């Protein structure tokens, strides 16, 4: 059989958030030795695959269902996050499978996090919908109002995509296929300075019907990167 995703990916600095009755999570370790289910396996092409139910369970503030990576630069700590100043990079290359009846699944975030570990607004959403990716970047560090949109047309289900996501000093840069958006989002509300960051990959579901089916998306490559020098 194929590796497990963990036993293929470094996955030292991700831990896993299921779509189980209990919404499980599967720590980093556990994923290095091999964590694999229906929910997340290595299928044929290689792909690290993330599968969800519309029926999943639920994390305490969203109500949606998820199989998904969250980033812990520290992997016993949850808390230990980064900020708005410095250099920050997700870089990965995918592709979404299957859609539910909604069609629309999240495939990577920055999410928005108190010092505490409390709960706040996601900062950026990559919204897949087949022929199209919304990576959404939030105004209102609060959590009010409404996000910044930026389209990139003509990705089709089953397309591969290469995608990447930067905060560079309270700015993001969005990136599809060479294609890079900016948002200044410290610059339009200085209280995302109060917050912390983590990112985000995987299949978050945006339907959460009985009869809304299922999702899965591909991860074909993964890296995170935090520096305080960035070369030319
Ligand atoms: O624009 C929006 O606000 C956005 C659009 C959506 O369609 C969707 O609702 C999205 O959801 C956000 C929101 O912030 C929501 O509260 C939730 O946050 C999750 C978060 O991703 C992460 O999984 C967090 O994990 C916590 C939690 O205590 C778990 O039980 C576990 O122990 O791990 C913790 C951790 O690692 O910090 O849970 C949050 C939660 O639901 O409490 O999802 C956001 C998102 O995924 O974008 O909002």
């Amino acid at each position: 059989p194929a590796a497990a995703p963990g036993k293929n990916f470094d996955l030292s600095h991700w831990k896993l958030q299921l779509p189980d009755a209990n919404t499980t999570e599967i720590s980093s370790a556990n994923l290095g030795l091999g964590y694999t289910s229906q929910y997340f396996y290595t299928d044929t092409d290689g792909a690290m695959t993330f599968w969800a139910p519309t029926t999943g369970g639920t994390t305490a503030n969203s109500s949606y269902p998820r199989s998904e990576l969250r980033e812990m630069l520290d992997p016993s700590n949850s808390k230990v996050n980064w900020g708005w100043q410095g250099t920050h990079t997700m870089k990965l290359s995918g592709k979404t499978v299957q859609l539910p009846s909604s069609g629309k699944i999240i495939v990577a975030q920055i999410n928005g996090i108190m010092d505490d570990g409390t709960n706040a607004p996601p900062l950026v959403k990559a919204v897949f919908q087949d022929g199209q990716l919304d990576m959404q970047v939030k105004q209102n560090s609060d959590g009010t109002g409404s996000d910044v949109h930026n389209y990139f047309t003509g990705i089709k289900l089953g397309d591969l995509y290469n995608m990447e996501i930067r905060v560079t000093d309270g700015v993001a840069y969005v990136t599809m296929n060479g294609d890079t958006r900016s948002v200044d989002f410290v610059g339009k509300d200085a209280g995302w300075k109060n917050l912390k960051y983590y990112f985000k990959a995987g299949n978050f579901v945006q339907d959460n019907t009985s009869t809304g089916g299922s999702a899965i998306a591909k991860l074909y490559s993964l890296s995170v990167s935090h520096s305080n020098l960035e070369h030319h």
